[PDB]
């Protein structure tokens, strides 16, 4: 019943009233994204490739998503379910592919398309390609905050939802390392009954939500320096795409 954040996460759902904390142990789907960097001139084509370690074909859909990210901002959804153009996104972005091979094509490249692009799969939890920084050979100010914490410590992050029925949507936290890698760290089902985590945060991170007050939380304890990252809350929309990202809050764990 309850909405989850990736296709495999449905298979825990229970008729008995149960609350489940889940760690899937199957082999993780690795996304190999290429090239890491490229620079083109205005009007040209940019072709970015993503190869998955196993097929994303799945009768319900092919859950390949593409995001654009500019400095100081959360990623923005461009393409969902391999080839669908997200509403509001310019038609110069198109996604294609099947099985294990996926392609983001940008043509004609425009000055505002200089950004880092990421592929992402929602078939087996959530994993991301390492990103592609696209360079080209309206005044905006965007703020965020951050803290320093010592190892072994704990922190609680929060996020607010409005303008939609929060209780209908799965929610997740994704963090971004200093090396700009995106790593999913937790998801929670729409009704709060099922929570999901990767191995890297097991026993230490807790995602929770309050559907009456429209809050999402992440509690992090036994913090390690490898938890240093910008932490984003985000909604699962159609086809397990991550379609609304809150601004990041930064966490630096240093002794």
């Amino acid at each position: 019943g309850e909405a989850v954040a990736a296709a495999n996460q449905t298979e825990v759902e229970m008729e008995n009233k149960v609350v489940l904390e889940v760690l899937f142990q199957g082999p993780d789907i690795v996304l190999t994204q290429s090239p890491a960097s490229l620079a083109v001139s205005l009007g040209q084509r940019a072709t970015i490739s993503c190869k998955a370690s196993q097929t994303l074909d799945y009768d319900g859909g092919t859950y390949m998503n593409w995001y654009q990210q500019k400095p100081g901002q959360p990623p923005k959804l461009l393409i969902f379910a391999a080839s669908n153009l997200e509403s509001g996104i310019p038609a110069r972005f198109s996604g294609s592919g099947s099985g294990t091979d996926f392609t983001l094509n940008i043509h004609p490249v425009e000055e505002e398309d200089a950004a880092t692009y990421y592929c992402q799969q929602s078939r087996e939890d959530l994993t991301f390609g390492a990103g592609t920084k696209l360079d080209l050979k309206e005044v905006m100010l965007v703020e965020s905050g951050g803290v320093l914490v010592k190892p072994g410590g704990s922190l609680k992050l929060s996020c607010s939802a409005s303008g939609f029925t929060f209780s209908r949507y799965a929610m997740s936290w994704v963090r971004q390392t200093p090396e700009k890698r995106l790593e999913w760290v937790a998801s929670i089902s729409s009704g709060g009954s099922y929570t999901f985590y990767p191995d890297s945060v097991k026993g230490r991170f807790t995602i929770s939500r309050n559907n009456a007050k429209n809050f999402l939380y992440l509690k992090m304890s036994s913090l390690r320096s490898e938890d240093t990252a910008m932490y984003y809350c985000a909604r699962s929309g159609n086809d397990y795409a991550v379609d609304y990202w809150g601004q990041g809050t930064s966490v630096t764990v240093s002794s």
